């Protein structure tokens, strides 16, 4: 998969891209990858933070479907028409496939100022994609009219701009130069996010000693289109408790810890050895095993170039609050090379060829841990009406 690597480009905080073409003949844009989304949308009228958009009366082979599609979210929103074309990836399989694209035509707080980014690929399942389950996702289509295997995997790696970020997205396969040691299987609970279940958490080898249900309250899932390691509020809580008390020596303002803050050190001499590391314990494939993926703070510290101070490094903390349950981000994606097997309902973790690390420590995938008659560890969403009365023929 040679020609796969090294596709995926973009800024630090703000996604990771790869290129694709729409239309006949092929229009090349820049697409977020988001493994927490459904839908192929993309750009499709002008745009203060937009050098280019989709032209669909520049396509032959575009088509419309009379119908409109609304997305709101935490504070953001886009909306658009729909329609299919023609789609490939360049640096990808070599295929082209008919998708369903959402031409965005009014967005708020959308598009991100610089990102380089034109549209979103939401690499997630149907069930979650909008207006509703029957608009196919990008991935379902090019399984469903191509051979390409149904899995792909991701390799995401880590004084006037952001800093660069590069990776890849294989697609159809495993490519084994990405990882070293072995590979560890995590089952998809549920096909709607890529929805995992954590059975453990330990912050410098320290159990948090929590249910585990907490751990996955309401959900815990892998998203490449989130930043930061997010936690429910409980977790979160004792997280910074432990992380605060390993790093003692040195008083952050409670800015920092609300990730609202940048805290330096002269170049070069960030002490990382007194931030712990944070390991996640996954159920594995057997019923009663787990595997840990560790991350070091090389993961959850980010850097931020100051122009104030381009002498220091300085850093965001990048775990965050959450309500809406686990978010393993680019934080925790950047550790480790990421398959997305959809063919057989699981996510392995290997150790990336590419992630950050010192000579003391790095990050690992480690197993298997047995546990004794292990408990369920994952939460039930409380079913609303409007969700019980959705018919699904
Ligand atoms: C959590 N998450 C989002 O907020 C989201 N995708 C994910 N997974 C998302 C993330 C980013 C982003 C911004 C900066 C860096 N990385 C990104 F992916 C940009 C847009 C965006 O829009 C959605 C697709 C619209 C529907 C809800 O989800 C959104
Ligand atoms: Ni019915």
């Amino acid at each position: 998969f040679v020609e796969m690597v090294d596709n995926l480009r973009g800024k630090s905080g703000q996604g990771y891209y790869v290129e694709m073409t729409v239309g006949s003949p092929p229009q090349t844009l820049n697409i977020l990858v988001d493994t927490g989304s459904s839908n192929f949308a993309v750009g499709a009228a002008p745009h203060p933070f937009l050098h280019r958009y989709y032209q669909r009366q520049l396509s032959s082979t575009y088509r419309d479907l009379r119908k409109g599609v609304y997305v709101p979210y935490t504070q953001g929103k886009w909306e658009g028409e729909l329609g299919t074309d023609l789609v490939s990836i360049p640096h990808g399989p070599n295929v082209t496939v008919r998708a369903n694209i959402a031409a965005i035509t009014e967005s708020d707080k959308f598009f991100i100022n610089g990102s380089n980014w034109e549209g979103i690929l939401g690499l997630a399942y149907a069930e979650i994609a909008r207006p509703d389950d029957s608009l196919e996702p990008f991935f379902d289509s090019l399984v469903k009219q191509t051979h390409v295997p149904n899995l792909f995997s991701l390799q995401l790696c880590g004084s006037e701009v952001l800093a660069s970020v590069g990776g890849s997205m294989i697609i159809g396969g495993i490519d084994h130069s990405l990882y070293t040691g072995s590979l560890w299987y995590t089952p998809i609970r549920r096909e709607w996010y890529y929805e995992v279940i954590i059975v453990r958490v330990e912050i410098n080898g320290q159990d948090l000693k929590m249910d585990c249900k907490e751990y996955n309250y309401d959900k815990s899932i892998v998203d490449s289109g989130t930043t930061n390691l997010r936690l429910p509020k409980k977790v979160f809580e004792a997280a910074v408790k432990s992380i605060k008390a390993a790093s003692s020596t040195e008083k952050f303002p409670d800015g920092f810890w609300l990730g609202e803050q940048l805290v330096c050190w002269q170049a070069g001499t960030t002490p990382w050895n007194i931030f712990p590391v944070i390991s996640l314990y996954l159920m594995g494939e057997v019923t009663n095993q787990s595997f840990r993926i560790t991350i070091l703070p090389q993961q959850y510290l980010r850097p931020v170039e100051d122009v104030a101070t381009s002498q220091d490094d300085c850093y965001k903390f990048a775990i965050s609050q959450s309500s809406t349950g686990t978010v393993m981000g680019a934080v925790i994606m950047e550790g480790f090379y990421v398959v997305f097997d959809r063919a057989r309902k699981r996510i392995g973790f290997a150790v990336s060829a590419c992630h950050v690390h010192d000579e003391f420590r790095t990050a690992a995938v480690e197993g298997p841990f047995v546990t004794l008659d292990m408990e369920d560890c994952g939460y039930n969403i409380p079913q609303t009406d409007e969700s019980r009365s959705h018919h699904h023929h």
